[PDB]
């Protein structure tokens, strides 16, 4: 049986992985799921990289396969949600206020950097950015990113204390206990985190619309719960 082929949001590590092995457990179905950024992930499925489904971390790359076509408005619902936290290593003390001027980029000491998914493309980094913004805080820290490629290899950075900040999901912070979390950015200093999944127009699988709708279904939706996902 040809395995779904399902690009996920890199923050869909370990509950789609879950969910891949559940999803053949109860269907005989394999589920091979590709991470990366929605960004990456939506600009290989752009250029024809031969996905079943996808995942985005965010409405806009979604959006962009869209209106390229290359998905269907009725083949695409909203599936989860998430926070926008501020973490820093495990073992870190420091207390920062999102919302006091200047605390983000004082917490980042002499010279360190704040981890955060490229800002342009990746969701994490533009929620990040966006919150950022509102909050007032983007100009005293746009010089100190450390944009990473995902917002799991922002995590990373801050996992080993390369960075002393960053801003990733609450999810991600659940899904690493060598973060914690310093602050919760107010849901309204961004756009509210959703990841839209969807069935490929161009997918040739007999499964691609099972897998989909199966992810609907309470033992499905309970992994996403366990690991810190709202539920759309
Ligand atoms: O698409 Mo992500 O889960 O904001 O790195």
């Amino acid at each position: 049986t040809a395995p779904v082929t399902v690009f996920a949001a890199a923050s869909l590590k370990e509950s789609m992985d879950e969910a891949a092995t559940a999803y053949e457990k109860a269907t005989g179905t394999p589920v091979r799921v590709s991470y990366a950024a929605s960004s990456a992930l939506a600009r290989q499925i752009e250029q024809g990289a031969p996905a079943d489904v996808f995942l985005s971390a965010d409405l806009e790359w979604m959006d962009y396969l869209q209106q390229h076509g290359l998905v269907l408005p009725a083949q695409r619902h909203n599936l989860l949600g998430n926070t926008l936290v501020l973490v820093a290593p495990a073992s870190s003390k420091l207390r920062v206020d999102p919302r006091a001027p200047g605390a983000i980029a004082k917490a980042l000491g002499e010279n360190g950097r704040l981890a955060v998914g490229q800002t342009a493309s990746v969701p994490a980094g533009s929620y990040a950015a966006a919150a950022l913004r509102k909050l007032g805080q983007w100009d005293s820290v746009s010089n100190r990113l450390a944009e990473s490629e995902s917002v799991r290899a922002a995590l990373m950075l801050v996992s080993r204390g390369e960075a002393p900040l960053g801003i990733v999901y609450g999810s991600d912070a659940r899904a690493d206990a060598k973060v914690r979390v310093v602050a919760t950015f107010p849901d309204d200093s961004h756009d509210a985190i959703v990841y839209p999944v969807a069935a490929l127009k161009n997918s040739n699988n007999p499964a691609t619309a099972a897998f989909v709708s199966w992810l609907g279904s309470k033992p499905a939706k309970a992994i996403f719960a366990r690991r810190g996902f709202s539920l759309k």
